[PDB]
């Protein structure tokens, strides 16, 4: 193995609109390690839960955040399980790499932008069309 | 002294709940302060226009308050980061935990929220808006 493991997050139930981008950030991220939530860019998944219980989602996402080497969290959709998972994350002192992209003429909210601090929890305004160059540059300095 | 209170609601996520979060955040003082009672605003748009000094002061302040608390209350019906975030360093810490959803809002709540109750320390109650101060006074009575 010898694979970091990778926790990706990204709006599901809060808006599926970012799919595209959550599959183009998960396939870059397999470059750099083993994803354990690839789940989220499925393009069958509705936001509407339509694809086991609730709770079941909650404890083997726990789980696996646990397990996480490096949190990935596309952050531009408001989804209140993203901001779950990043709050949880930092609890557990994991090293969190968030992703927003401010073409969306949305403003980020205070608690994710304001979390950033030193080079655990990161926040990254990027454009569509340099995710893949902003994934290598972060994953190139800090594996 | 009296039970210090945290209160959770979106801000940038989007403001079509503020009547609700007013009325949440005016019952909730029959039983303690109210830390966070600025979310309930009328006047707060979602877009930070209202703050100057950046979202590191916003990040810093309400984990302040956090650990203050001795109850949080969340409504969780529109999706934000920002709530996720507060429940997630909430449930980290251990905080007796309220959630209040709308399912006549036509959203299904987050798995991550839904799935973190416990029945006991977390608790996610479906309501109607007619309705919000008479579940606070039950959960408040007991808390
Ligand atoms: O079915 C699901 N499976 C799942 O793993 N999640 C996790 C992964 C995502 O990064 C995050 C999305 O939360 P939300 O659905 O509130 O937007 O929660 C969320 C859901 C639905 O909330
Ligand atoms: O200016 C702010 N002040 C503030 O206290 N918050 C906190 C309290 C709210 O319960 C929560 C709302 O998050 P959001 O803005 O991402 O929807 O975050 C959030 C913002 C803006 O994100």
């Amino acid at each position: 193995m010898g694979r970091p493991a990778l926790y990706f997050c990204g709006s599901i139930r809060g808006g599926r609109e970012d799919r595209t981008l959550y599959e183009r950030i998960v396939s870059r991220l397999r470059r750099f390690g083993t994803v354990l939530t690839e789940h989220v860019a499925a393009a069958e998944l509705g936001a509407r839960g339509e694809e086991g219980g609730d709770r079941l989602i909650h404890e083997q996402d726990l789980e696996w955040l646990q397990q996480a080497d490096v949190v990935v969290a596309e952050v531009t959709q408001p989804s209140l399980g993203v901001g779950y998972q990043l709050g949880r994350a930092v609890a557990f002192n994991k090293r969190i790499l968030c992703l927003f992209r401010p073409q969306s003429g949305r403003v980020l909210s205070a608690m994710i932008r304001g979390a950033a601090d030193g080079s655990r929890f990161q926040v990254w305004d990027y454009e569509e069309g340099e995710v893949e160059a902003l994934l290598d540059r972060y994953f190139e300095a800090d594996p």
